[PDB]
């Protein structure tokens, strides 16, 4: 149905309608990145990094394993990850 | 630069995360839509319409054009084209 999928697209998009969130997905759009990884490549503040990824985790956009010590977050539904590459690929492009 | 591209993202991504707009973006993906036609396919109210449009406009993601009678509005950033029609294919696939 029309409504139902209109409504889960509208919430991935205000999932990703946030800089940092929009960032941390456009990061793990390219493969699986540590946490270490991520809050290098960020300049987001780590008690904002940690609720935002904790807000994608919620909304089933990542997912995490842990390897050693190591924590690695990964892209877990394919429609946001998909969305997410056409964003960076669109928004990163120069003209 | 990463952040100026990541702000215009996540103002599309804003723009896109409501459902009615959505919904005109979508329907707009497919190509040159009159008002009428807009409007026979939402369920939405005429003034929600209204606005929407309006909204649409101002963020440089719809144009439109008159022949006689006719309003006909179209996608107009190419990058928002690309977004909307990924969200499109990827919501509306079944699993
Ligand atoms: C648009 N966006 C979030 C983005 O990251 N684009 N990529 C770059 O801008 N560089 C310099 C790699
Ligand atoms: C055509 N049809 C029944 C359909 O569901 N298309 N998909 C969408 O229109 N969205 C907004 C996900």
């Amino acid at each position: 149905e029309m409504a139902t999928r209109a409504r889960a697209a509208s919430n991935l998009l205000k999932a990703l309608a946030h800089e940092g969130r929009l960032m941390i997905m456009c990061y793990l759009a390219s493969g699986e990145k540590s946490v270490t990884e991520l809050e290098t490549r960020l300049s987001t503040r780590q008690a904002a990094v940690s609720q935002q990824l904790a807000r994608l985790r919620l909304e089933g956009l990542v997912q995490s394993r842990r390897e050693g010590k190591t924590i690695y977050y990964s892209l877990s539904d394919p429609r946001a990850a998909r969305v997410v590459q056409t964003v960076y690929e669109q928004f990163c492009s120069g003209d």
